[PDB]
C-alpha cells in the first residue's frame, strides 16, 4: 500500500496499466478485423487474450488505489471518489486536451482529424456533464 | 500533409493511450459501484466506457496509416496484427515485466515483484499462442 508513493514501482505500475489498457483495445480492434476477414478462430483468440489483459489492468489498478488515479492523481475507490476523479479528467479533456489537439491537427493540414478531435471534445463534455448530474444526485 | 512524423501522429498515440485507460478505469469504477449497490452509477460508468471504446477505435483507424502505437509495426490484416502482437508480447516478457519485477524487489515490494513475474509468464504464453495461430493462418 502506502510506501508505494514516490517509488519507481509506482511509475512502473502506471506504465504497465497504460500498456495493458492499450493491449486490450488493440486486441479487440484486431479481433474485429479478423471478423471482417472471416477469421473466426483468430478473432476468438484476440478476444480471449484481450480478456486476460483486462485482469492484468485490474490488478495494476488495485495496487494503484494506494497512490491515486493514474489519469488525475485524485483518490479513487468509492463511487463518490470515482465520480469526482472522472469529472476532473473529463473536464480537462473537453476544455483543453481535445480542443488543443484539434487546433494542432488543423494547423498541420489534417482537417478530418481536427474535426474528429472536436467531435471527441463534444463527447467528453457530454460525459463530464452526465457524471456531474450523477454526483449531484448521489446518495451514499 | 503526411501524418508520419507530424505532431498530430504523436497526439493520436497519446489520445489512444488516454482513451484505452479511460475504458479500463471506468469499468473498474463500475465494479466498485456494483459492490456498493449503486446500480445506476454502475450503468453510467459502463455506458461511458463503451463511448471510450469507440474513441479508441477511431484513433486506431487513423494510426493504421502510420503503424501500431505499441510496436511501430504495420497493422490491418490478421497476419500483420498477429506479427505486431507477437513483437509487443515478446518485449513485455523478455524485457518490460522482468525489469519491473527487479525494481519492485529492489524497492522492497515483494508481492508486486511476484505480480510482475506472473505477468511476464502470462505474456510469454500469449506470445506462444499468437505464434501458433500465425503459423497455421490461412491467408
Ligand atoms: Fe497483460
Ligand atoms: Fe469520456
Ligand atoms: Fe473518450
Amino acid at each position: 500500500m502506502a510506501q508505494l508513493k514516490g517509488s519507481k514501482t509506482e511509475e512502473n505500475l502506471k506504465y504497465a496499466f497504460a500498456g495493458e489498457s492499450q493491449a486490450n483495445r488493440r486486441y479487440l480492434y484486431f479481433a474485429s478485423k479478423a471478423d471482417v476477414e472471416g477469421q473466426n478462430d483468430i478473432a476468438a483468440l484476440f478476444r480471449s487474450t484481450a480478456e486476460g489483459e483486462t485482469g492484468h489492468a485490474h490488478g495494476h489498478l488495485e495496487y494503484l488505489e494506494a497512490v491515486g488515479d493514474p489519469a488525475t492523481g485524485l483518490p479513487f475507490g468509492t463511487s463518490r471518489q470515482n465520480l469526482q476523479s472522472a469529472i476532473a479528467g473529463e473536464t480537462h479533456e473537453y476544455t483543453d486536451m481535445y480542443p488543443g489537439m484539434a487546433k494542432t491537427a488543423r494547423d498541420e493540414g489534417f482537417e478530418e482529424i481536427a474535426n474528429w478531435f472536436e467531435t471527441l471534445a463534444k463527447a467528453e463534455r457530454s460525459h463530464a456533464n452526465r457524471y456531474t448530474k450523477a454526483l449531484d444526485g448521489l446518495v451514499d
